């Protein structure tokens, strides 16, 4: 499920092996919380998992108690798990922190956007051929900074043929871009409508 | 702007010519109300407009006084405009009555969905191959009754290849359907931040 890490070099190697990586720091690998972590490791194959009981490895990442850390090669670089160690809490934590601050809508990216726990999403339809593209995108990223865990910032490449149906869905023509659409995501459907309202 | 209708025959032709048609019934073609109507007619590209002064056409459609009727080939079939004949009142009237209770997401339909003043949308992902298709669609209509004017009910064909990107947008796979999603539409680096602070 998770690769055992006996030393600092193995921890580092594992962190470098992927865009996103996760280490469980559990003194007792046979403990209930540790099992819960190992169960979380098996439930996801997109990300590699590590596990240490080595207190030098604990200290290398400034852990002085059991814990789990998500490592990422972008943005804030890492997130520390908070609260009770259960499989469901861990999968929630991994999903809420797996994504880049500004996320490019792609095929691999789409299911993880839905996987987030953020209701409000801001879409920027940004043509990759636009003037000052990287400046306009950084502006979106800068604005994304002061909304961490409140609004999910998504950018869509308007020039790409596969995004045209999404442009249509939000009533957009390619020449109306860059454009911004802010959205909130959510006969037993009558009950579904009330809870959403 | 709007085609003149001298007789009952031209009127029916016009009504039959589209999914949604609108007729303005005005004795005097250049009265204030008739003028407002023609301006509303110029502001909507999607539907054809007729104008009549002939009292036979009035009675045909059971108008004794001047007025505006929207005709449609679905749901209740017609809606009568009730209020002062303003351009803004008419455009409001059309947009509120223009669309089916349960609208199929298509290419022609797409711009009219996003433009709607309802903003809170429920999407049924209904594969056209699903067993008991109209029975499943029937329940969607029954629920659509409870939320008319509050939630815009939309269905989409999950089977169709040109809908794949919308499925992905809503984290859905072909097999995971039928399925339902609700969505609410709302609205420089500093301009974005100020726009985003629409929490309060």
């Amino acid at each position: 499920a998770a690769t055992t890490l006996p030393d600092g070099a193995a921890a580092e190697s594992l962190v470098e092996s992927s865009e996103v990586a996760v280490i469980g720091f559990f003194k007792d690998v046979e403990s209930d919380s540790a099992k819960q972590f190992l169960q979380a490791a098996e439930a996801i194959d997109d990300i590699p998992f590590g596990i240490t009981s080595n207190s030098d490895v604990f200290s290398k990442y400034q852990l002085d108690k059991d814990g789990v850390v998500l490592f990422k090669k972008f943005d804030e670089g890492r997130n520390n798990f908070e609260g009770e160690v259960t499989k469901e809490n861990l999968l929630d934590f991994i999903k809420h922190n797996q994504l880049p601050l500004v996320i490019e809508f792609t095929e691999q990216t789409a299911p993880k956007i839905f996987g987030g726990e953020i209701k409000t999403h801001i879409l920027l339809f940004l043509p990759k051929s636009v003037s000052d593209y990287d400046g306009k995108l950084s502006n979106f990223k800068t604005a994304a900074e002061s909304f961490k865990g409140k609004i999910l910032f998504i950018f869509i490449d308007s020039d790409h043929t596969d995004n045209q149906r999404i442009l249509e869905f939000f009533g957009l023509k390619k020449e109306e871009c860059p454009a911004v659409r802010l959205i909130t995501l959510e006969e037993r459907i009558t009950e579904f409508c009330h809870r959403f309202l």
